[PDB]
């Protein structure tokens, strides 16, 4: 109970992250576990579990942010395509896309179904932005379920 608070206080800075992580690992303390996971980066395990577990949110943002391996996260999300991470994945699209609106990103959306979420997402973003073709592929997606 006092672990998180101490973590914000001085345990994080003076106690040594990997060990603490290991302990939390053995503990499975997801708010803290996630912190450690971030710090201990067994990323595959951290992603699988967060999709699985009913997760904390801010930490989610940071780990999501923390890191051009959202490639890995999407891969997990596709493995674990749950309605949870779809719009969520879109949300954090406005976390990684917003720093680099990568075509690779939009591509992987198109890789599987291209349902709604990144579609809606560049609904406003690459909209008011250039690509005729993104608009076009966008339209085509809007043709997956045509809604004139």
């Amino acid at each position: 109970q006092v672990a998180d608070a101490i973590l914000g206080n001085q345990m994080f800075t003076h106690y040594d992250r990997a060990h603490i992580a290991q302990l939390c690992e053995k503990a499975g303390l997801l708010q803290r576990a996630l912190e450690h996971f971030t710090d201990l980066y067994d990323i595959k395990r951290a992603v699988v579990h967060t999709h699985l577990l009913n997760p904390e949110w801010l930490v989610n943002y940071f780990g999501s942010l923390s890191v051009e391996d959202s490639l890995e996260c999407l891969r997990a999300m596709l493995s674990a395509n749950i309605r949870q991470n779809l719009q969520i994945c879109v949300q954090v699209a406005s976390k990684y896309h917003e720093q680099l609106s990568t075509q690779s990103l939009i591509e992987l959306f198109e890789s599987f179904k291209s349902f709604e979420g990144l579609f809606y997402f560049l609904g406003s973003i690459v909209n008011f932005s250039q690509d005729p073709d993104v608009h076009f592929k966008y339209i085509q997606a809007a043709c997956k379920t045509g809604q004139i």
